[PDB]
């Protein structure tokens, strides 16, 4: 499996690489702790690297509209900074139930103004992941490439992240 980095680091040591967010590494060793040993596919350079800025590169952590842990709150005040057009949307875990997840979308209705919607994505423990319409989904990056094409039952068809 292939790493990415999540954040800009500016290298420490000189045993210590620097990098950009977006940069690619392979795993050279990972046994002594909280740092790894690592090679740029971009440089060919070597040297170790914070194990908590990189995720496996088909990891749904390192995918730009998943927000891990974020607050519903949280994630209504960020989709709704003004730019953001309708059918922005974010990715979050369930706040309710264990192991699922939220679908957050910005979305125009006429009633209300402009605001946000939140779907629960459930999951089935030898199945995929679904939506109340219930089709479903080997994969949450295959889900949102769905959505993304045809509001299929939901409010607003999936834009931009």
């Amino acid at each position: 499996t292939l790493f990415v980095a999540l954040y800009d680091y500016e290298a420490r040591t000189e045993d210590d690489l620097s990098f950009h967010k977006g940069e690619k590494f392979q795993i050279l060793n990972s046994s002594e702790g909280d740092w790894w040993e690592a090679r740029s596919l971009t440089t060919g350079e070597t040297g170790y690297i914070p194990s908590n800025y990189v995720a496996p590169v088909d990891s749904i952590q390192a995918e730009e509209w998943y927000f891990g842990k974020l607050g519903r709150k949280d994630a209504e005040r960020q989709l709704l900074s003004f730019g953001n057009p309708r059918g922005t949307f974010l990715i979050r875990e369930s706040e309710t139930t264990k192991g699922a997840y939220s679908l957050s979308i910005r979305d125009w209705d006429d009633m209300k103004g402009d605001h946000v919607k939140h779907y629960k994505i459930r999951k089935l423990d030898n199945g995929g992941y679904y939506i109340t319409t219930r089709a479903q989904f080997e994969t949450l990056q295959q889900l949102v490439q769905h959505y993304s094409e045809r509001a299929a039952g939901l409010s607003s068809r999936l834009v931009v992240p």
